[PDB]
């Protein structure tokens, strides 16, 4: 039902679509392609387009991937609501089962209450804070 499409396999329609989330100019298109090219070359980052029954519902990402940890991010398709939990399920499953990391980490601006609540609901704990960010983690064991 829920499937992950690696950014390394995106087609031009998908690239067009997702980078507009908030007449494509050549410089924007070219900058998106250069990003996708870096993803082909960098095993420490992985971005996925997430599908639910052949409909796009958001993007998830894992960066600073090591054998023990990673950072993650998520972004709901902007016309959809209530898909954060699905994206979070996928993030945790993929990190624990596919990357096999013990620690999942993120940081978010303190004003991002939607994201914080979602992380807290999935048993994340705030372990640090600076002027801009809260830093959260979840450990498998
Ligand atoms: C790459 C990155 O940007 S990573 C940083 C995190 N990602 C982002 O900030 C990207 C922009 N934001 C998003 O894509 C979305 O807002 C997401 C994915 C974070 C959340 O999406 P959704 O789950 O669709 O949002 P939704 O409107 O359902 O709200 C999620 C929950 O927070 C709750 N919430 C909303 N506002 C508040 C608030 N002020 N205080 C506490 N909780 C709140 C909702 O009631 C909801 O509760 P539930 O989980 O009990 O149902």
């Amino acid at each position: 039902l829920i499937k992950l499409k690696n950014f390394t396999e995106l087609n031009s329609q998908e690239i067009e679509l997702i980078f507009k989330w908030r007449k494509t100019k050549y410089i924007d298109f070219e900058e998106h392609l250069r990003f996708l090219k870096k993803l082909h070359q960098d095993s420490s980052k992985k971005y996925f387009l997430v599908f639910q029954d052949e409909q796009i519902i958001g993007v998830i990402d894992f960066v600073n991937i090591t054998t023990k940890s990673c950072e993650f991010g998520l972004y709901a398709k902007p016309n959809l609501k209530g898909v954060g939990q699905i994206l979070m399920n996928e993030i945790i499953k993929y990190a624990f089962e596919s990357l096999k990391v013990n620690t999942l980490k993120a940081y978010v601006f303190k004003s991002n209450h939607k994201a914080l609540k979602l992380y807290q609901q999935n048993h994340f704990t705030i372990y640090d804070e600076d002027k801009d960010f809260y830093y959260v983690y979840l450990k498998q064991s």
